[PDB]
């Protein structure tokens, strides 16, 4: 049911420092080869009182490309789809968490995002929109228990490194869950490489364009 092409289509509902918002947008790329672009615009709480950045991550790791001895999780989970959560730590102390559903229906993925953000400094890069994109990542994924409930799923850990206008970088502590819908062969531990770009944008960032490159290696 996946395809060497698949669109996609995502609607996030969310609030930062409490200041709520929706999105919506539509994607496509090519799940065995890693790579996939998409289109997000702001429909409800434009423009945003934030940077951008710390939403671009959460609009889809079914594009990943993947060697033949790491088994698909992701992939394998379809078309019942995947649930994934995540918490954000950065280190002027802010937090973003993040729920979300992905599903195949009539032959594109759907994606629905909640995402909360909390203690910001309100004169943090952040909150001032004072951000530039994210630098290449590496995720370490190993099978584990991330949701409590004894059975293990996909797990990942990242350090993430987010560009500042006044130069150097700001970082983040990202931990995930990924959680099959059904029954699905876990793989061993191993690493993701990432790159997410911002391709355009409008001049109040209510309309975005993102690409993202993605592989998996071993350890
Ligand atoms: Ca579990």
């Amino acid at each position: 049911v996946i395809k060497e092409f698949m669109r996609f289509k995502v609607r996030m509902e969310g609030s930062v420092n409490g200041h709520e918002f929706e999105i919506e947008g539509e994607g496509e790329g090519r799940p065995y080869e890693g790579t996939q672009t998409a289109k997000l615009k702001v429909t409800k709480g434009g423009p945003l009182p934030f940077a951008w950045d710390i939403l671009s991550p959460q609009f889809s790791k079914a594009y990943v490309k993947h060697p033949a001895d790491i088994p698909d999780y992701l992939k394998l989970s379809f078309p019942e789809g995947f649930k994934w959560e995540r918490v954000m730590n950065f280190e002027d102390g802010g937090v973003v968490t993040v729920t979300q559903d992905s599903s195949l229906q009539d032959g594109e993925f759907i994606y629905k995002v909640k995402l909360r953000g909390t203690n910001f400094p309100s004169d943090g890069p952040v909150m001032q929109k004072k951000t530039m994109g994210w630098e290449a990542s590496t995720e370490r994924m190993y099978p584990g228990d991330g949701d409590g409930d004894g059975e293990a799923e996909l797990k990942g850990e990242i350090k993430m490194r987010l560009k500042l206008k006044d130069g150097g970088h700001y970082d983040a502590e990202v931990k995930t869950t990924y959680m099959a819908k059904k029954p699905v062969q876990l793989p061993g531990a191993y690493k993701t490489d990432i790159k997410l770009d911002i391709t355009s944008h409008n001049e109040d960032y209510t309309i975005v364009e993102q690409y993202e490159r993605a592989e998996g290696r071993h350890s």
